[PDB]
């Protein structure tokens, strides 16, 4: 027969032990191209409140990366060596990716993976409250997705980034009330 | 062209608002196809633990949650479990469209090819060298082996749905830069 989804005891018979060589894995970033920085950095620093880890810049290559993480300005080192080791173990950093030039060129996007060809969905940031993080964002101008009384599932919000990308905004202790 | 300053892009930048001090970055969503090989190369390949399952049962699709942490840290009741499952840093949501497993006129789009978006995902490792070596011998594929490339030491395999997954050691990207 056809999909009705695997049950949690298929779901759950997929699942393996970490071997204890990945013990000290971790999850370190999230890449998304990015068409102009000047928008992304004021975007995810202002309206998100991400600090900028470090930007690195590749002249041979023509791009530029950008890491932002929910972190303190304070911690990160000062020498770019000791700045470099820290950014890249960082936990839940976001690598933005400038290609030089496409802030100039009028006719050139990304693609959020919400539309046809999907693939990649969202970035999603956990809130204590959607409802007034979300209407801050309405008074900042942030473009919505989906307000957080807006369909099916209340109290959960999707706003978009200046590239377009999806961001949901929710709230871990009551995400178990939106079934 | 040439980019933007420090002093362009650092300017920018603003301090964080108060309101904002305790949002984290909890999840990154992808889409797949086969959940079974998805878990499979997850949790056995990378040693990521599947916190929680949802389905929705009306709009046919179920999310996965997958993240470095300890089951023995899973809360066992199952609605505090999902307060847990949603306040952990760096999860990845994987969105499994029921049906699409059958199906073989369908894939999903990894972001590094017209029209590019999205580009990987990566993973903080000890040695890159013998994580791609256990990687090998499992029959991971790769897109960079670590030494291809001016960038040694950093490598790029590919999911079952061909997403990329970066594996680096911040110890020596600084010397690769
Ligand atoms: F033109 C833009 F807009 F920049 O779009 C892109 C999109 C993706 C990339 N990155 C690519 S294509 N790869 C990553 C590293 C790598 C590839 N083949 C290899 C063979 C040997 C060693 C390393 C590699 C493939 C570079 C530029
Ligand atoms: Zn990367
Ligand atoms: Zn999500």
């Amino acid at each position: 027969p056809a999909s009705s989804g695997l049950t949690d005891e298929t779901a759950f018979s997929c699942c393996s032990d970490p071997d204890p060589s990945t013990k000290d894995f971790l999850l370190q970033q999230t890449m998304l191209r990015i068409k102009d920085p000047k928008k992304s950095l004021d975007f995810y620093t202002r309206v998100l409140g991400l600090t900028l880890l470090q930007k690195l810049d590749f002249p041979a290559m023509k791009f530029s990366l950008y890491f932002l993480a929910y972190e303190d300005k304070n911690d990160i080192p000062k020498d770019k060596s000791e700045k470099t080791a820290w950014t890249f173990s960082r936990k839940a950093t976001l690598e933005l990716t400038h290609n030089w030039g496409t802030e100039d060129d009028e006719t050139q996007s990304y693609h959020n993976g919400n539309s046809d060809p999907r693939g990649f969905g969202h970035i999603g940031i956990a809130v204590p409250d959607v409802y007034s993080a979300c209407k801050r964002f309405e008074e900042l101008g942030v473009k919505f997705v989906k307000k957080p009384d807006d369909g099916k599932m209340k109290g959960l919000a999707f706003i978009q980034d200046p590239d377009g990308y999806w961001i949901e905004i929710l709230n871990p202790n009551k995400i178990a009330t939106i079934i």
